[PDB]
């Protein structure tokens, strides 16, 4: 036996906090979690304990350490079929990655609606508050490869596969409510522009290069989503703390045949929260897997990601009631004008077993709708419909990609399609065509109806010539960017300014920078001048005099557009670094952890080495990581207990830990002598808002620190950070 | 659009004679026929009755007759996802056909040994007379595409997949005991030479063209398997009536570690039988699916194909005891020298459900062996071990071909291989490598041993330098062709002469024909002269003086090489045409059918139109096919009962039917006034051996006819057929 | 015309130091750098200036900004073959990445011997100092995907394709003189152990995880190459400042048929140099393209990578 | 895409146009053409927007669809005129 005698190789099969155990496949970690889709994948799960090692043909292998050779120092023989089978399978492991959104992280869960929505849609999964629908959700970036970093600045994808009793519905959304372009014909142009440039395949996971900003400067329609990307929306703290949106107007269709326009929303119940750019960028270095790791560890802890589905609903007769076109995917519908109606809750509660099989192979596509839903003429959605089926023929090897286990419906599926590469289903129908008499015409068409009926498209009126032409109604580019900008807090605005300024600084051809500055002067002069100043560019007198664009339906802001204007903080599942010394005051640490536990906040105990240290009173404290090993980038706040402060007082890494956390606007708490660290971050003796301090770690010390955590970051600190060399 | 009220669209799920019912998928025809493999496919069998028609995503379809368009005479819309899925699946149905053996027909069955073979092999499937091993067998031609004809002149493949408890064993053999070439390196040269020529891709299914004869004339090693192909072995009557062979010397390994050399045989329990060339060739046009159809209908009728597995066993110390090299696959082992020992019986008793999913995607490969079996250094076998795994990567789309249902072992398989395109198995093992401690090293290696052990290669001694060199012991090319020739009956020899003469006559470059005749002069002067004569070639004096090759270890002939020299007829499963008239003598038909039924011989009732005729006693006789629709090619014998013979006496098709049957040496029986047809085929009043005649069809008349059928064809008639214009 | 008046969109076709010009495809940057291989590629190079935008079938496109629709706010039509061809090609751009060494950066060059080696090998490309052999060299990491970071701690690959007059010779080496394992049958075990773990596909570009160290602790043959990886060998400054090795004993064979055992080396004429760990790790976040960028820009500058 | 292995089937020699073909499409399996264009998107300034769209005209013009009038509802319906 190679496993240790004490069984410490095997993670506890129960919820445990991040870092407490090694992570495990989902069905081993949480065998008791189930849903209809997880149960149906059982026929393909393969175990391993107590089984013999075999070839793929079921032949037991005796020696899996050597090739067959003619003498022990001789040549390898062609008749070694065990070697070639094993090396062949390895040689062909990889499949093409996704053209876009290649990097992503996925989990199983379930959805349930709060009440029946049968008055507005006949979609079965929304018909009964008792109906529970398994889901599989993949979150992603957009630009980088499957091996790129998580905490890049980019749009994020948010795709949900609903396994409904009337078919798969895939809601394939992003973490912003619009897109860069209006018509799908330009998708390869915009994507090529943002992707690594074609001569040298640089840069990875970044829009900060010439071709991106060239395209933007030439295509003002892009400005609305570029504003979102340049804001902190572009660098979420966690997939659990970003919004999701369905991007387009779709339709709900009720049993009476009435159509209502809809835009889809996901509200994060853990609240909205993003990193700051210096932190996000350094974190792509320190842990390029941070979001994938965070999601997996949240689920293993029982901090299940939760989202509320919501609908913006517009009656058909209100199609033309706004200053913008409902079909224009560069326009958002402000919540001040059309509120989000809550629809149901989704909980992600189980990790996959095998990332390749379940995550890499999963295929989501927004054309996968069910009776009760329908499309509109949004010309970006229209062309999406072609792409998501097509692309699977190479990516997943052919047209039987719905037979890959994760992609399988739980609903019945029967039809007359046959063959193709990989074919799993063995059809026994005497007929492979309809109409047929030889199988009494089964499987049979089903008329549409209120439930369990066939799909019929809503009979929308179509009138016009065959044209390749953009609707004039789409030809307004600045008003939405302006509403977004005006809706942001002052510190959010500063981070937008800094996003543009940093990205344009990496554009080598200056004229491209100048051109983008001109576009910003069409949105807001303050923004434009602020960027210009950071680039050494001076606005012309004409630029100074560009009339700002109109407000959007009388609105001069909408607070729902800001990450932070309206507090929605949640501390459960956040993490604190605790900086240990070689004689910690135990009474501080008891008080710290008691208060963290009661709010579901995690801790990591850090020191200058691994192993353990011992508190003032004999308590043995195990160390999770070194200061260098688990940098402040990875935590939401830092607490330093009292004790032998001299131990770490001249430790470069320990000082720098507080400096980095300070720069990134994180709450910091110092008890007793740990107040000696106030010198390293230049804090005055009377103290400052965002630095919690006291003789000991209670009465109200932990409450103060937890209040600061609920507000995410200490925005007031921004004017002090430039002075700090970190 | 539905089934007839009378239920006549659906075949009875009971054994029925050929033509009595429409044919059907195996699981619907014979639902009670099971074996472990057939059952294990139930996870993927898909029914159809009572199910709604859906997309692959499980969405019910309301209208499967129309595309979505803007107005009912308008353009089709890109949002029609139902159309695009349906069309996309169709557009990608085809996969690459097999490089060789693309044309093939398959069925399920089972194998069991007669007695334990544990003294000579530890192979589990040969260890116990009561352990039943499921099989899937595919029979094939070699050269032609998957849509080429069955009754071509060609070698046939005979591949058997044994789903044993210790893994898949594939015995991938052919219907002759040798191959054309000695070293695998030459396989692409030989296969290119026999395949359609590269400029124009002609001819299909035929070696009768310049490149094949060019290669043969230049590579005398090919002459043995050429002799077999030119004989009637090249044109079997049925896959049920040909022998199978394993082609190479393999090894059996017993529990004690003792190696025995083995060559594998399959003996057809229905006996050995072939077509004649004019019949075979004409039948590729009248029914290019004849062998496929006959196999399927034999299984539906209960005439299950049965084969006896047999081994030629040579002790290790006897490796060098013959005058040929055991490892040379152009040499056969004569049964006079090494008898075939009967080992067990294989029964094919169920057709597949879906030809594509089970037949076309099946992957057989002779490197798929199990403990108790091993290879030899046969240099043809050696290179086959590389090819059968390699070719699957394009043909079946990747390294997960074992997960295609037909290919899956019934034995457990577990190992550390992961990913690849269309990966089905979801591995839960925390480890994907070994040695590992994190899963206590499971799944684990298994030492070799008497039963259920890991595979270990027999420790054959290897001594030699790294050389590309043919063994000098392989450099003899004429003695086996000659042994084969001398072992054939005089009529078999005439058919071989005619096959070479026909084929060479289609070689356009005359020097190639000449060079082949020179090769023939090195085998046998009589054969060489007879072919020369048909080609208008005169042998030179030198050619006339070529010393015949030596006998093979003292043998002048070996009758086991002949199809017919030793009687082994079995009429069960054969078929007779009965030519009706509009007033059949019912008493003749009663005795005819009763006698045929007693011996398991089928009948097809033929007439000059379809529908019914009524017999003299009122019996209504449904007509299977017209004289033209089911020609004498497709049957084994023809009977013409009495009655209103004037109805058909002057029918050109009825007359030709007898001329064709007569020319092709088939038994013919004529009752009462049907004796008038004697004039069409010029039988004298006295009668002729091979024509049964009498006032009525009685005991004596049917016994005689059945005795002739047990002898397959009427070879004595050959002198008389030159003259018939048919 | 969208280009600026002053022509400043186009980099000078002359050697320029890093950051002085935008980088460019090599035949536009250095049109007059030639070798037999670069010249033979001319049949497939495709330009662009002054040519009409077309489908792949040669049909000129009038409007590359819109899909065909029934009215300017209507549904997209299935007969828009221009849109579908364009989106089809896009949807199928990606091919599987290499199983290992997926991350790599490559350049064209040439090789020339110092003297005839006919006394020890009949290899034609080593037969005369006048024999100029074009090469294409690809440097790589090992573990991470094609979109992973350059300055990870990993072994590096150093693969050279020699286009000789008697065939392609590929010298497929790494930047340490040994490997982790002894027998090819274990390669998928070792590679699975170092690669991201299979439940959750973490970590990228790193051996710093349980399964790798598990395998190493159970397979002491690995320890030699593990020493190299854990040294600063595992974090080179530059592909220009690392060594290469052919990893195995091969043979040279001469005209007389005499065999000599050989191990191959590449000695970097720019000398040996590596990063420090803190710096390499932070650099994976500040510029995950650092070594790819540095190689391209060294070449653009005339600082050609040279190895003996 | 399955029959000929990918989206570059126009580069298979028999399939190639003899007319010029230039555009911003890139990559795919079996890619033969080595594009030197600094740009792989349009609109672009870095290659002066080449290759460029061409207005329709009497000869050598870009493709424009005939502006056929469409009018009706989104239906899966056979025209009665086809019955
Ligand atoms: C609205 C949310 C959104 C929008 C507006 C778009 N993407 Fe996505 N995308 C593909 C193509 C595509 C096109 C043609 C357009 C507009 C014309 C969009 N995108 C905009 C794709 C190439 O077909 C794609 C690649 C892999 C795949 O299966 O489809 C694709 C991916 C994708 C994902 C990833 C789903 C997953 O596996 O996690 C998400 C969330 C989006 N797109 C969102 C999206
Ligand atoms: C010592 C130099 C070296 C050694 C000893 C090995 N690798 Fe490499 N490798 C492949 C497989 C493979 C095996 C089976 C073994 C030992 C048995 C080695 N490696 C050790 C491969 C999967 O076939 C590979 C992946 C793509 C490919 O075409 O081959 C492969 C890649 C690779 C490269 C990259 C060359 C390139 O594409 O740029 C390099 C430099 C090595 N290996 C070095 C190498
Ligand atoms: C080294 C090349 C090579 C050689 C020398 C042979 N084969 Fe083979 N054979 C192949 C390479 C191959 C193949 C290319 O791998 C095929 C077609 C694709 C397939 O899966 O295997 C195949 C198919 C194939 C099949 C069809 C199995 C099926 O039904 O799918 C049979 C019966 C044989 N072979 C029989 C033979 C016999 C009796 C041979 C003489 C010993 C022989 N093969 C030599
Ligand atoms: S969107
Ligand atoms: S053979
Ligand atoms: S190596």
């Amino acid at each position: 036996s190679l496993a240790p005698e004490d069984g410490s190789h095997r993670p506890a099969a129960e919820p445990t906090p991040p870092g407490a155990q090694p992570t495990a496949p989902g069905s081993l970690k949480a065998p008791d979690t189930r849903n209809e889709k997880l149960n149906s994948l059982e026929d393909v799960r393969k175990g391993s304990e107590n089984y013999a090692l075999t070839t793929n043909q079921g032949v037991r292998i005796a020696d899996d350490q050597n090739s067959l050779r003619a003498g022990s120092r001789g040549p390898t023989l062609l008749e070694d079929f065990i070697l070639r089978e094993k090396i062949t399978h390895f040689d062909h492991e990889r499949i093409p990655e996704r053209i876009v959104h290649a990097r992503g992280s996925a989990a199983h869960g379930y959805f349930q609606p709060y009440k029946s929505l049968s008055d507005i849609t006949k979609a079965d999964f929304l018909s009964d508050p008792n109906k529970i629908t398994p889901v599989f959700v993949r979150f992603s970036t957009v630009q980088g490869g499957a091996g790129s970093a998580d905490t890049v600045r980019d749009i994020r994808g948010f795709a949900t596969k609903f396994y409904t009793e009337e078919g798969i519905f895939d809601l394939v959304g992003n973490n912003t409510p619009i897109f860069f372009i209006q018509d799908a014909h330009k998708f390869p142009d915009f994507v090529h522009a943002v992707k690594p440039e074609p001569h040298w395949a640089i840069p990875q996971g970044q829009s900060a290069h010439d071709t991106f900003w060239d395209y933007v400067s030439l295509q003002p329609e892009t400005l609305h989503n570029v504003m979102w990307a340049m804001s902190d929306r572009g660098i979420p703290r966690s997939y659990r703390t970003m919004e999701g949106f369905g991007c387009h107007t779709f339709r709900l269709i009720n049993a009476e045949g009435k159509a209502t326009f809809v835009r889809f929303h996901w509200k994060p119940l853990a609240g909205k929260a993003s990193l700051v750019w210096d932190e996000a960028q350094k974190l792509t270095g320190r842990d390029p897997d941070f979001h994938r790791r965070e999601l997996w560890e949240a689920i293993e802890a029982g901090d299940f990601p939760e989202y509320e589905l919501g609908f913006q609903l517009i009656p058909e007769e209100d199609e033309f009631k706004f200053d913008f076109d409902l079909l224009d995917p560069t326009k958002l519908i402000p919540e001040e004008l059309v509120p989000v109606q809550r629809v149901g809750k989704m909980v992600l509660n189980r990790n996959p077993d095998n990332f390749f099989a379940e995550n890499e192979q999963a295929a989501f596509h927004p054309g996968h709708i069910v009776p009760g839903l329908d499309f509109t003429n949004d010309p970006l959605l229209q062309g999406r419909l072609f792409s998501y089926t097509d692309t699977q023929i190479s990516r997943l090897g052919g047209p039987n990609f719905h037979e890959i286990p994760i992609n399988r419906p739980t609903a019945p599926y029967h039809n007359f399609q046959r063959d193709g590469m990989h074919r799993m289903g063995i059809d026994t129908n005497p007929a492979n065509y309809e109409p047929n008499s030889i199988n009494d015409n089964w499987p049979r068409e089903t008329p549409p109806g209120p439930k369990r009926g066939g799909f019929e498209s809503y009979q929308e009126r179509v009138e016009g010539n065959k044209v390749r032409e953009r609707s004039p109604s789409f030809g307004e580019y600045y008003s939405h960017p302006r509403l977004f900008w005006l809706s942001q807090t002052p510190f959010e605005q500063r981070h937008i300014v800094d996003g543009f300024s940093f990205e344009l600084s990496k554009v080598v051809r200056p004229y491209i920078r100048e051109r983008v500055v001109d576009q910003l002067a069409h949105i807001d002069l303050t923004l434009a001048q602020a960027v210009a100043k950071n680039l050494g560019i001076e606005l012309t007198d004409d630029q100074l005099n560009i009339t700002p664009p109109p407000d959007v339906n009388g609105l001069k802001k909408d607070p729902s557009l800001s990450l932070y204007a309206i507090p929605d903080g949640d501390v459960k599942g956040r993490v604190v670094a605790i900086l240990l010394n070689d004689e910690v005051r135990s009474a501080d640490l008891l008080a710290i952890l008691k208060a963290l536990k009661a709010k579901g906040v995690h801790a990591k105990l850090l020191y200058s080495r691994m192993g353990e240290v011992t508190a003032d009173d004999g308590t043995v404290l195990p160390i999770a990581a070194t200061f260098a090993g688990a940098p402040s980038l990875t935590v939401d706040a830092v607490i330093v207990p009292a004790g032998n402060i001299a131990d770490i007082a001249d430790n470069g890494d320990a000082n720098y830990y507080l400096m980095e956390a300070y720069k990134h606007l994180k709450p910091i708490a110092l008890a007793g002598d740990a107040r000696k660290f106030k010198a390293t971050i230049k804090i005055a003796d009377q103290g400052e808002e965002g630095i919690v301090e006291a003789d000991s770690a209670d009465g109200s010390f932990m409450d103060e620190l937890l209040t600061l955590m609920a507000a995410h970051r200490v925005w007031s600190r921004i004017p002090k950070i430039d002075k700090i060399p970190a």
